[PDB]
């Protein structure tokens, strides 16, 4: 349930992105920078163009892996036809976590308005491997991590977090 | 419409799904690559994977998003027990299902070994144009299927129609 320590958790980031490459990556640097800081480990990450079939092929490799806990996208989760994060992620889903959303949604709404209805914002699991995905916005990704994941990803958080059931390595 | 005068190769992986079998006890699968090299296609890639749906979508998902692969052929894993999972793994990659693979393949099956086709639940879709096809892991199931559904299909001369304009296209 609780633990008195600090688990570091197995974390893949994904960024969602037609035109970015590594150069320019604010949104995953600022994701991976965290999640080091905080004392979680990298254990991948790549960027692939916006088209479902890229997400769900780096996705499902590593939903399937021995080693990755909680996968984390930015990008892809607005409106217009080219946005497919929700899209590709939504059937490869075990459970959704209708939580992540809606507390993004919340929080989200404080810090820029109806903007909020911009993005969806969603969660799942597939194989004891948690899916986040956030907007493609640093500053999404920075209430996203600040407020809801590190507390979730922190084996000490009460009255309960994600760590006892996240996939065990092996 | 669209037929071609000349036989075109396509490119097609295959995989079994199989928690026991290795390449060695690997029938079927063996079945299906000297089928598709002997009819002129090109196998670019095989696989085996256990009946976990995870395995299944991580291996048919790369292929699904590969450059190359234009055809995807799956057998095992179609039965009505908890542990045949390959429908389930499937189906939610599709674009659009393929009605008439699992259709005619159970025509075809129910004359050839009666009501114990009821024990199989073959499937096709198509994804990014990657055509995939599942069927059982009996070696008679994938003969079937190869000889009388698929081989024509995959076949660019086959009136009136068959799949090779649609599929997609090399880089």
């Amino acid at each position: 349930q609780v633990s008195t320590e600090f688990i570091p958790t197995r974390i893949a980031i994904l960024t969602v992105s037609n035109r970015r490459g590594e150069e320019d990556d604010t949104s995953g640097h600022y994701l991976r920078d965290s999640a080091q800081e905080a004392g979680h480990h990298v254990v991948d990450k790549a960027i692939v163009k916006e088209n479902r079939y890229a997400i769900r092929a780096q996705v499902s490799a590593w939903i399937a892996s021995d080693d990755v806990q909680v996968v984390l996208i930015t990008g892809g989760t607005g409106l217009t036809e080219g946005d497919q994060a929700p899209e590709a992620l939504l059937p490869l889903f075990d459970r959704e976590v209708e939580g992540f959303g809606e507390v993004f949604r919340m929080l989200s709404f404080e810090e820029i308005g109806t903007s909020t209805l911009q993005s969806r914002a969603v969660a799942g699991v597939a194989n004891k491997t948690l899916i986040l995905a956030m907007p493609g916005s640093t500053k999404a990704c920075r209430t996203a991590w600040e407020n809801i994941i590190a507390p979730q990803l922190d084996a000490r958080t009460r009255p309960c977090n994600f760590h006892p059931h996240l996939k065990k390595g092996s």
